[PDB]
């Protein structure tokens, strides 16, 4: 639920991985008891971080007391409105129960170009699987990286499985606002393999010896965004 991760010695072994700089602005999701918190006000530029837990926010106001280039704002991450002229960053520790919610809400509805989460291991792996739904809607987006592996005994209380420090960047989107329907229909049916409904069973022949596709259980994101292509193609 709530896992923290407050030995210096390990904080400082994450943060060796995290490439912020002086210049940069931070939102943090779940700055907890503020242990990532203190590291990133005398790190980057500003720090706004944005807690919850009602409680949790004076606990970290209270570790920052003798800085002043950050700002804890009591409020749910999933309702929080970023900054649509500003560049900025995102790092966080966050809570497995709600992964997904907050990194589509961090991908889609925000415009940091550069992200650092901790996540479990193996939510982690199935961000880089071609072959779930939302991988594809998040590579369309930013390029996926699997920095290190975070021990669960770093947390606590200590989790059952350990987890993986990973960083998202964003990059000009593969798929154009006008695709929007059309990808969010291909990816659905792709994944669920219904492939008759996109594809005749020549289109997709084609399609797979066109994107270089031999092998269903190993496609890269650049094939897959070959099959969406080729799918557009087909129809208008
Ligand atoms: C795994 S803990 C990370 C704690 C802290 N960053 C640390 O490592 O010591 C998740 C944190 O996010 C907060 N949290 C959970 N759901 C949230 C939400 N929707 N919006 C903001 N914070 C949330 C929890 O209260 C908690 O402080």
């Amino acid at each position: 639920s709530q896992n923290f991760i407050t030995s210096k010695h390990n904080i400082d072994k994450i943060m060796t991985n995290i490439r912020l700089n002086e210049h940069d602005n931070i939102f943090e999701i779940g700055s907890g008891k503020g242990h990532f918190t203190l590291e990133l006000v005398q790190r980057c530029n500003f720090v706004t971080a944005i807690e919850i837990d009602h409680k949790l926010c004076k606990t970290t106001e209270n570790k920052l007391v003798d800085h002043d280039n950050f700002q804890v704002l009591n409020k749910d991450i999933l309702q929080f409105k970023f900054p649509k002229n500003q560049s900025y960053k995102i790092f966080g520790n966050i809570p497995y129960n709600i992964s997904t919610d907050i990194i589509r809400k961090i991908v889609f509805d925000s415009i940091a170009d550069e992200i650092y989460l901790i996540v479990e291991y193996g939510f982690a792996k199935r961000l880089l699987n071609t072959k779930r739904s939302l991988a594809l809607f998040l590579m369309a987006e930013v390029d996926i990286s699997i920095l290190s592996m975070v021990p669960r005994e770093y947390f606590h209380p200590k989790p059952k499985v350990n987890s993986s420090l990973i960083r998202l960047n964003r990059k000009k989107s593969r798929i154009s606002h006008k695709d929007k329907q059309k990808y969010n229909y291909f990816v659905m049916k792709w994944v669920n393999k219904e492939y008759k409904k996109i594809f005749t069973k020549n289109q997709f022949n084609n399609s797979l010896k066109h994107a270089g596709i031999d092998d269903l259980n190993n496609i890269s994101f650049e094939q897959f965004l070959s099959l969406f292509n080729s799918y557009k193609l087909f129809n208008k």
